[PDB]
């Protein structure tokens, strides 16, 4: 047990809107700051880090390796080593399964693992400018639509494929719609109670007339109601049920954490939160988009031997409305116990973040809560799932 | 033994040049090409596969998770989970160093691992046009440069930090220029006794004209002399010593390999080729781009238990030839153990396919030679360092 | 007498802003609208309509020859010829020395003429797209600035060699900000009059969110002071004078006017305005930008045999603060009959109109005024002047 | 005799093929060199020259005035003024009568005239750079398509709007390659013969291991045959019959000459080549294009009062084979009087050049063969057509 896997010190930074506060903050810079914060609460020799480990999904525009740059400017030696993960919107849950098989395999001791992104930030891409377009007019793609958000092999949005995710289950554009306007309204009640202050780190925003403190959540929309989502156009299909209102936004943000075996989180007199039990990576068919949650969460939930049964929380990414229904009575979970203090719809989804930000999410809640089991999952991208299953670790 | 993490059928593309070959092949097909037909040869059971990890570093473009889509386009079950790392100049050999990490940890079993670029097709960036320039000229920015060669600090080629080390170390154009042209005999030599056939896997390029079969390196130059290399112009500063012709090109390539315990590979009726006896990742200021491999080699081998006189031969990507002559001067290698059969400034350097590359290199070599011990090893950009100490596996 | 060439029904829009009201409204559909808008003022038989001459700069964009699509839009039958003309800021003006040259050589009978230009309109330009950047960082353009703004020769801002036309003629700042802030009290005392009612034609903009109608000029600063305008930075040089508040902006508009001989319009109904008793178009050195005019004002007097004494009213293009002031006090005019109601500093710059504006300008005023002779100039980009001397018509 | 308008001096550069000798050579340079040597070789006294006129159509990214750098890096002093004239492929020859509307009105005494282009040289246009694309991929367009070859009303292609004209005058695909392999032949017999050798000025071209001299059109195809032309593709409607070898191609060169009265050449020294005697601009509907130059030429010969077979040949612009056809057919004009010596189908259409081309190639063919009257015309694009009726000038 003392060569249990532990994350210590999990902080996120707000995470902005769209065209919002960090609409000018590079993804690189956000990690920086999460990192530097977390070094400076707490008091760890920042020599004792064996590596940092980021996921970044739109990496292009980013510079080099995204992930040193978290490290050297969040004020890591340069002996540090880095390297960026991409699993698509698992990334940042990924960078802390990457942390875990490190330290397992005994190849480090201690990493800080997390994950960026800045959807702003992603350039425009031009493939005919090396070599020329001749003649004819051209095209520049959006790159978070052709790096982050369009799927590989059909070119159609994720939010395209999760119309047929839709039909295959049934899911009313009623029940996505009350779904969201709950997520929207249990994020508000959290965040008025002062729940995400001890996970939020702020980051001060330096402007032309003079400089802001970013300090909360702002993509949420707490005056969200049922009759104001039903009054909304489908944003993928002329016929279909999603929108922008049961749909998450295109955001920013960052998150990290310390993993390390519980003996070494003793020694360096870190307080462990969260103690990792089991890890499912599973893959379908692309198409269905959305469902990898199920046979991850499954495998998840073997490794640590449980059933969903004894879970106190479920973290799944809202996705879309849609996904978020579907696993949850796919796998019989009870409405108290799925995204109890909102999901992304509400704060966003910042891709290469999010699966951090989760997993910060539900490290606090457990310590707020004094629940003991929880299972953080996410829907990838090209048709796979991620889940981590998690246990709290009690304050020595 | 059984536990030990071995190295089976690691297969390459021959390397494209900059606007040769493979010019309009992504990066992520050549991946497929080469995971597609070692599946075919190897006869591995798809299932068996627990996960697909590859290396790429300008993934601008490239769409959703390029590993996804070598694995699913190379036709492995959509139940294979796959993800993409990004260690630059080291990507390739990190997917390898993934691959160990999840088989020793337990999260896998075996791991097809590898690396892919295509630098021609790396786009450029145009990071004003989503909220607008306003007024006033705008730059459009080269990725390949932007994500892959200039430093993220400096916004500096890496070439023009290489003049610091070369002036650290004294390393004279000479001395460069003897070393580069070393690498494109030994090459050329390699080349036509074929000893490189037995590792690529010919691809099929689809032109306007018919086909084209590739199936043999191209970037090479047997021209190239030391009285040549001595005409040419500085790149990268005015007073300088790196040149277009001691420093590699801007390639295309991919290569993939399968990782397993022995255990495993020997069950499912594979070849081992080596055992992945150290892994060592370093890191140093970045301005002192090249330097990475001496203290990442230092902890491979330590973690191997070898000294560097136990070592047959070092593999060590050159990044610009005054890297190779830094990196076999401080350890104190001997010029006939240090990239044998010539290296990237002959044959190219697909940065993020280059460390799988060099891993399938060694894994032909040790079996024609019957030599034992080998250490590759890579720079980064950034300021790191990548290695992997190598035993042969017998037949 | 008869044989005299003559403008009738002069007509403008009201000038957009940059990043204005007129943002997205192309200056060819500027343009269509104030030809639609003389046609069924005055009545005028189209068939009586020999051909359409349109100024137009940022040409880039604006589709296949701007002055026929002007001319097809306005509602002109599609037998009316067309063609655009480019004497940079010159080109409004120009569009009418083209008319007049084509009726005293016989060529035609009857010509619209006038100009259009939108600079937020302007797009980018990659010269390197056709046949490829190949390796490494390459520059998108500014079309404003590369086709209209900066010098051809030097590639520097217009501005930058004013720098050296106000060290040569020891223009201070403080003159160069009286000036402005003496233009901007001029033109928001006349607009507050109805002085320029007469020569507006309305523009209704259609929108997401329904309709603005633009039925006045927007780019005035009616609150600039002489000591606001002195805390400014300069735009074009470390040390110099000129300045983004003694500059005009970037500005969108059109106007249009017919052009014949006397005995022509008097035979078609029309009511001449003004007659063109002489045209002076000059070049000097290209670093010479902005004395232009003096040596075209000469040339038009000396055709009409005018002297400057005689002349009512100078108004003569504020290309910036600095020329208007050169050519005022080089040609010995009074402050009080230069630019009398304001000038492009307040009223905005849209270059490839601003010379059709100005004699628009005119012709209304000397209406309302009943002085009798004028001269309009402006000056060209690249080292040239245009001007027109200008005589009031009475009414019938 | 005295004040009739003559040409004297026409002389062009050779024709660059598309990627071809003059890719990397601007237009305002091609006609500065024309106007470098015309100067050179006349000894025209520059301080004679009062303007220079350009065509040109693709002014995007040609930098300021396009007309002022050809006579500024011709060489002429700064003191003579320019301007830019774009009637889109009949530009060229509108700046000839422009100029004789500034001689005959009295503005001018004697003008260069002339035309520029260089398709190769057109740069991609951005249209959201300015303001944003925001989200979702953007287009960046071609500007020889968006600025010069598509309909500025239909935006489809001038090739996609000629296949209407096939249908309407039953021109079959056996007469469309039959008349582009006779251009073909006639003009490489014409070429090897020497004939275009006198109004040729060849162009240094500085390059990577040296310099070329390009002394010869490059763009044509002596080898075409019936046979081989009848195997192509259609090129702009998938049932069509325009292919690109009954079509010219995109491509780049100069021509100027000198516009005066006649007294004013005889005074200076010059020797007229051609008298115009009638010129003729016509508009009809944009569909129709390649009529144009149909109801033009009926109006230039009525100007000069003569009769279509009082004309010794006539130069058509070869836009299509098929507009070729129907301009000959629908006139009556004897085959072997049409397009003599070959045309653009063979020699190439830089667009903004041609109409100064093609009067170049009458004034140095009716010199040689002593024919008396010619017509050049060219069809404009947007539905219109220009026309000039020329006499030859007796040697004095
Ligand atoms: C791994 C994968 C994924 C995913 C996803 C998703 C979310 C999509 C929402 C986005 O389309 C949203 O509707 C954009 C609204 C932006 C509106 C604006 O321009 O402000
Ligand atoms: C991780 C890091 C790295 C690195 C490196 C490098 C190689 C640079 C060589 C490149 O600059 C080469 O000189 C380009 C020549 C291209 C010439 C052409 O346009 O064909
Ligand atoms: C023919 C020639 C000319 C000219 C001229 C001019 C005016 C230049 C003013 C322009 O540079 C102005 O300062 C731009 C301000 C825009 C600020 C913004 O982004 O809103
Ligand atoms: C004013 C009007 C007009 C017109 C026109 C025209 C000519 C079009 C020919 C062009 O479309 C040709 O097909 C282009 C071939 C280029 C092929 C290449 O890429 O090399």
């Amino acid at each position: 047990v003392k060569d249990e896997i532990v994350i210590s010190s999990a902080l996120r930074t707000p995470i902005g809107a769209f065209s919002g506060t960090l609409k000018d903050t590079p993804a690189a810079a956000l990690g920086a700051h999460v990192v530097k914060t977390l070094l400076e609460r707490t008091g760890l020799a920042p020599e004792r880090v064996d590596e940092v480990v980021m996921g970044n999904v739109l990496q292009a525009g980013n510079g080099m390796n995204v992930a040193r740059q978290v490290a050297v400017n969040g004020g890591l030696p340069v002996a540090v080593p880095a390297h960026t993960v991409n699993r698509v919107c698992g990334s940042g849950a990924q960078a802390v399964v990457t942390a875990y098989a490190q330290i397992r395999s005994g190849l480090s001791n201690l990493v800080i693992a997390g994950g960026v992104e800045n959807m702003d930030q992603a350039p425009y891409l031009m493939p005919s400018l090396r070599h020329g377009a001749r003649m004819g007019h051209t095209q520049a793609l959006d790159a978070l639509l052709r790096d982050g958000l369009n799927d590989a092999f059909s070119d159609q949005h994720s939010g395209w494929h999760t119309e047929d995710l839709v039909a295959k289950y049934e899911v009313s554009r009623e029940a996505q719609d009350r779904f969201a306007a709950t997520s929207q309204q249990r994020f508000a009640a959290a965040q008025a109670a002062g729940w995400f202050e001890g996970e939020i780190v702020p980051v001060t925003i330096t402007t032309r007339k003079g400089e802001t403190v970013f300090a909360k959540d702002e993509a949420n929309r707490p005056d969200t109601t049922e009759a104001g989502l039903a009054k909304l156009r489908p944003a993928f299909r002329k016929d279909g049920t999603i929108t922008a209102g049961n749909a998450p936004g295109l955001n920013a943000g960052a998150a990290a954490m310390i993993v390390s075996s519980h003996a070494t989180a003793t020694e360096l007199g870190l307080q462990p939160q969260l103690v990792i039990r089991g890890i499912g990576v599973a893959a379908v068919e692309p198409g269905l988009f959305g469902f990898g949650p199920v046979p991850a969460i499954k495998l998840a939930l073997a490794q640590a031997q449980w059933q969903v049964q004894d879970v106190d929380r479920f973290e799944v990414n809202e996705a879309f409305a849609a996904v978020g229904l579907v696993v949850r009575d796919e796998l019989g979970i009870a409405p108290e116990r799925f995204n109890v203090d909102g999901g992304a719809i509400a704060h966003g989804h910042p891709i290469g973040a999010t699966g951090a930000i989760l997993l910060t999410k539900v490290a606090h809640a457990l310590r707020r809560t004094s629940e003991r089991r929880a299972v953080v999952s996410l829907c990838i991208g090209g048709g796979q799932g991620i889940a981590l299953a998690l246990e709290r670790v009690k304050l020595a």
